[PDB]
């Protein structure tokens, strides 16, 4: 089975009757056609006005604009993409409409508005000043000339655990984690608790509700490096594959480097190619990679929560050193 096929998206939106519902959304504007986002212009949704500033980024099918909603002065991202992805939206919508957290609201974009045109979408959401961890991570490389510090590393990845626990939870499969999804909306406090990073991109996401109890996929990304390790093992699949998007982040974080995934000789057993430097919290490291890379079946997924508490114990030996590295991580921020 394959979840991301567009034929089933456009009827699992149809058996839902996805389109009659957002015709009455009041933060949704139906439109003919909806134009080429341009920098240094304007853009309306209903009563709200929104300068159009800046090119983030810009593809085949579609680009990214910082701008602001004039009346809030809130600095928001616009997405445009071809064909019209309604799918992000019915995924967000939910993810919204199932959360009960007060402390996990932040922690996933949110559509606070959308132009909806034959042609193609423009979604609004929150922008960062600090951007995506991608962004984080290579500027801190960048003033420092050394990796992010292993325990401002320990503590997003805490955080990074909780917020896809909480996604999981709702049924929904993120699909495509990577450090470029994470948003840090704010500095860090020294709790380990308190979210300051968001998830976004929910353009490929799956809602497990959608399906069977026991559902479960084989699709396998031709792509080796965003292979799972199911994919690349002829097995089925669900949250593993978040789970392996999860570690991917973390190995960005801690070497500077991207994750190469390989079985660690002569084991059957999925490691990153990269050796923890025995001198980090090694076996703490490898407890969390090992759990998250290598899951029996698609019926139970790892603890992510007994997987917080490790790194939450590891980060109370070194509560002076670790307010000091976190101290040092947000004056770089600024």
């Amino acid at each position: 089975f394959n979840p991301f096929n567009v034929e089933l998206i456009s009827s699992l939106l149809e058996s839902i009757d996805f389109s009659m519902y957002i015709e009455k959304l009041p933060h949704c504007q139906l439109v003919g056609h909806v134009k080429r986002l341009h920098p240094n212009t304007h853009l309306e949704v209903h009563n709200e006005k929104f300068e159009v500033s800046k090119m983030i980024g810009k593809g085949a099918y579609g680009s990214v604009y910082v701008g602001k909603h004039l009346k809030s002065g809130k600095k928001v991202a616009l997405k445009q993409e071809r064909p019209t992805n309604y799918w992000e939206f019915y995924i967000c919508l939910e993810i919204h409409s199932r959360l009960t957290s007060e402390q996990m609201i932040p922690s996933y974009a949110h559509i606070d508005y959308a132009l909806v045109g034959n042609n193609s979408s423009v979604y609004i959401s929150e922008f960062s000043d600090y951007g995506s961890l991608i962004g984080v991570c290579n500027k801190v490389k960048s003033v420092t000339n050394r990796n992010m510090d292993e325990y401002v590393v320990m503590h997003l990845s805490c955080q990074m655990l909780d917020i896809v626990d909480h996604l999981h939870a709702m049924g929904i499969i993120h699909a495509d984690i990577k450090p470029d999804n994470f948003l840090l909306m704010k500095p860090i406090c020294a709790d380990p608790n308190e979210v300051s990073l968001q998830l976004i991109d929910f353009g490929v996401s799956i809602d497990m509700k959608l399906f069977p109890d026991n559902q479960t996929f084989n699709y396998v990304h031709h792509d080796d490096l965003f292979k799972c390790i199911e994919m690349r093992t002829g097995r089925p699949w669900t949250y593993q594959l978040d789970l392996y998007g999860l570690v991917s982040v973390m190995h960005v974080l801690l070497f500077g480097r991207y994750m190469e995934v390989v079985q660690r000789s002569p084991s059957t057993i999925w490691m990153p190619k990269t050796n923890v430097p025995r001198y980090f919290q090694r076996t703490m490291w490898e407890n969390i990679f090992r759990t998250l890379l290598n899951i029996r079946d698609c019926r139970t997924m790892p603890n992510l929560q007994q997987l917080r508490t490790q790194l939450k114990c590891a980060l109370a030996e070194k509560e002076k050193y670790v307010a000091e590295a976190i101290s040092k991580f947000n004056t770089i921020l600024q």
